[PDB]
């Protein structure tokens, strides 16, 4: 409600800030303005949003602070796109990447198998998403905390599908194979929104989107970002260690300066492809793109000296 | 078919030439380009074309060529918002446009109810229009024109209702209304095409940009295109006379020499509008406004002298 703040954050690179007891109160206005003031009945709308703020660890990257980023850079798309959505659509998505990191470790899948984790054994595939998406499910069972309680249940079906097809779509391993079939829809012209399948990887591409949104925020925040993303990968590359494993350079503390080098092959290999992408479909996600372009010009800058 | 045509056919201000036999191949350039080459069976296609050529009459500037025209606004329009059209949309709209005008006498509606035609008796609001669909579906009907007839009956009847509605729509009585209502709907966030009667409405304004496109091509187009719209329009003013009636300015030849002026009015009151309002709702389609706004000017400079 601040001036500032009304104004900025209808900005893709809006940083949500340090103060962490307004990250709900932004949650709550972003839905307001996204969804309407009869969508949710707010006090168990709020009894939910601190519920899922309780099951986000002490973690350097994957905590609550991004989980309200993700669902900002969701928002910025809906309000840009407006006309696209249903009731039901913008509902699910902001709980959704409100929830898509849900009781995260710290640590990647492929960390998971390897230490023969329980998790890893019920999920074979995309093991920490369905976690999260399993968490989000146990959290709207608690008593006062189902917010949809109001729609009917084949609604509530549709929506519950919307959120798990979401958080799935951030397993980033699904994103290459996502991006190129759309890629290869939207050349030819048969991407069509009006087709459910298409319309759900069009929420994938999304969905991966947001999560990545870091790499399109200004310079200093997305600097600053990288040395969480950094500290939680290097923690899980000592954790290979500890298995007798050598971890891929990504993740080995002893090669910190190679990290600029590591940013750029992201950003070209996975980023730009990305909001490129995005962009070509949804052409009002621009401004993403374009602050992409920006970061890896900078991480280019801090490569040469 | 040939090299430039298909670089600048992609152009919002491309104009179709003065060569009559290659418009019904650009017209079915553009459809097997936006729809497909499955969508329509080649030799069924080819007859439809043909006859409705055929029903267009060697009149100013509501014939054939206008047709045509027409069709291609919508076809730019459907390329740069591909995205966002169902299969039933992607087949009508083009088909709609191209028949919109059937069997223009070079009248208006108030000039049929004035001299009492037939006409006006069997349709008493929308007249030409509802004659332009009636026209369209005999049309279909004739042995081996009935394009649409690897359709269900489901999927007939309802490709029927898009193209009745776009026709109808091209009546520019009921603009006014329909985007004074869209412009509210976009305003307060209310417009949303998974409504089917907001979708209805933008496609209203969509055929309403594509029927006005005169005013977005360049210069010398849109100059000596106003050649042909008045001279249509000054011999309604002279039947008019005939009738015993005073006929309105615009309609009177010997008010040529305000004729500037009343297309700035025009302009002001009803382009701008028409294409501020569609670039908004579609942004893609900003290039239209872009060319409207150029026009502004070169009729401000006639002004002047
Ligand atoms: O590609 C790298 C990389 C590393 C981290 C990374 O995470 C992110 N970075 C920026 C924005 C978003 C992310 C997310 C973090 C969470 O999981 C998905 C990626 C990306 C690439 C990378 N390769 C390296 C080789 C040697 C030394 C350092 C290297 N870094
Ligand atoms: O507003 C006029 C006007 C006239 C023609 C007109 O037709 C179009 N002009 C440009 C683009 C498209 C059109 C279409 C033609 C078919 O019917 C819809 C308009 C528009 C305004 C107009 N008012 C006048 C007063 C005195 C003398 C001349 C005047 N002209
Ligand atoms: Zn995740
Ligand atoms: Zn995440
Ligand atoms: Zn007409
Ligand atoms: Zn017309």
């Amino acid at each position: 409600l601040p001036v500032r703040l009304c104004k900025e954050i209808e900005l893709f690179h809006f940083d949500i800030g340090p103060f962490e007891n307004m990250w709900p109160g932004i949650f709550v206005y972003m839905v307001h303005r996204s969804c309407g003031t009869s969508c949710f009945e707010l006090e168990k709308l709020c009894r939910f949003i601190m519920s899922v703020k309780k099951n986000y660890r002490r973690v350097p990257y994957h905590n609550w602070k991004h989980a309200v980023t993700v669902a900002h850079c969701m928002y910025a798309i809906l309000q840009n796109n407006h006309t696209l959505f249903t009731d039901l659509e913008r509902k699910g998505l902001l709980i959704a990447c409100l929830c898509h990191d849900l009781d995260h470790r710290g640590f990647s899948n492929s960390y998971l198998q390897k230490f023969d984790h329980p998790l890893a054994a019920l999920y074979s595939t995309s093991t920490m998403e369905q976690h999260h998406f399993s968490q989000t499910v146990s959290i709207l069972q608690l008593e006062g905390h189902n917010i949809f309680s109001t729609l009917s249940s084949s609604e509530y079906e549709q929506v519950l599908e919307i959120i798990r097809k979401a958080i799935i779509a951030t397993d980033l391993a699904l994103y290459f194979g996502n991006r190129k079939q759309l890629e290869e829809m939207y050349q030819t012209g048969s991407l069509n929104l009006n087709n459910q399948s298409h319309r759900d990887r069009v929420i994938g591409l999304m969905m991966t989107a947001c999560d990545l949104c870091s790499v399109t925020k200004l310079w200093p925040v997305t600097k600053l970002t990288a040395n969480d993303i950094y500290a939680e990968f290097w923690a899980e590359g000592d954790e290979m260690k500890k298995l007798g494993i050598q971890p891929i350079p990504m993740m080995d503390r002893d090669k910190k300066d190679e990290v600029p080098q590591g940013q750029l092959g992201f950003y070209n290999a996975v980023a730009i492809p990305c909001y490129t992408t995005l962009t070509q479909i949804l052409p009002p996600t621009e401004p993403l793109l374009k602050a992409c372009r920006d970061n890896l010009s900078q991480w280019e800058k801090v490569i040469r000296g």
